[PDB]
């Protein structure tokens, strides 16, 4: 497919449906909760089908919150952009990825993420700690709409770090019709020694649908999601 040895490994990797499993354990302002999530992806074409379920109960955030939280390896990225894939290059040993979320006029998450294989099964394992959330707030009083809007991911190499690194602010729909921005920092680093391709700097255009499922009466979110990497020409 590729002249790149390298990108031929990731991109066999990501080749047809691959299964995905997400678990999240969590903490806000003291609420724990844990979130299990499954479904597929298939990064010919961006393509993320997954549902999630609050394991503990009522979660205690908007489900909106979480989507960026709850495996960016899944990207379509164009083939003149193939040689930028950090994510499918550090398959299948994996990334860590860590994030602080700073929801604007209120709390913060703090999350770290291990991604990478588990036998054929593309695995996200998360941990997300909660703090400085008003409890009258958007968060913890639920006013977030079930909803999600299109938003570009910037994405730059960490040369220092063998990883990325990427800023993006995130617009959740308020239900009185503002918005709650959520400024996203993120880095990511390899859990292999071995080589990763370090991208130039380019974006990703992603794009969620949220839906529930009818015959499940657990708390739970339905996520279509398509990323597409862009923002070189070459």
């Amino acid at each position: 497919h590729h002249t790149d040895p390298m990108v031929s490994k990731g991109e066999e990797l990501f080749t047809g449906v691959v299964p995905i499993l997400v678990e999240l354990d969590g903490d806000v302002n003291g609420h724990k909760f844990s979130v299990s999530g499954e479904g597929e992806g298939d990064a010919t074409y961006g393509k993320l089908t997954l549902k999630f379920i609050c394991t503990t109960g009522k979660l205690p955030v908007p489900w909106p919150t979480l989507v960026t939280t709850l495996v960016l390896c899944f990207s379509r990225y164009p083939d003149h952009m193939k040689q930028h894939d950090f994510f499918k290059s550090a398959m299948p040993e994996g990334y860590v990825q860590e994030r602080t979320i700073f929801f604007k006029d209120d709390g913060n998450y703090k999350t770290r993420a291990e991604v990478k294989f588990e036998g054929d099964t593309l695995v996200n394992r998360i941990e997300l700690k909660g703090i400085d959330f008003k409890e009258d707030g958007n968060i913890l009083g639920h006013k977030l709409e079930y909803n999600y809007n299109s938003h570009n991911v910037y994405i730059m190499a960490d040369k220092q770090k063998n990883g990325i690194k990427s800023n993006f602010k995130i617009r959740h729909n308020i239900e009185d019709g503002s918005v709650q921005l959520a400024d996203h920092y993120q880095q990511n680093t390899p859990i292999g020694d071995g080589p990763v391709l370090l991208p130039d700097n380019h974006y990703l255009s992603a794009q969620s649908k949220l839906s529930k499922d009818p015959n499940e009466k657990r708390d739970h979110m339905v996520l279509l999601e398509f990323v597409t990497a862009a923002g070189i020409t070459l």
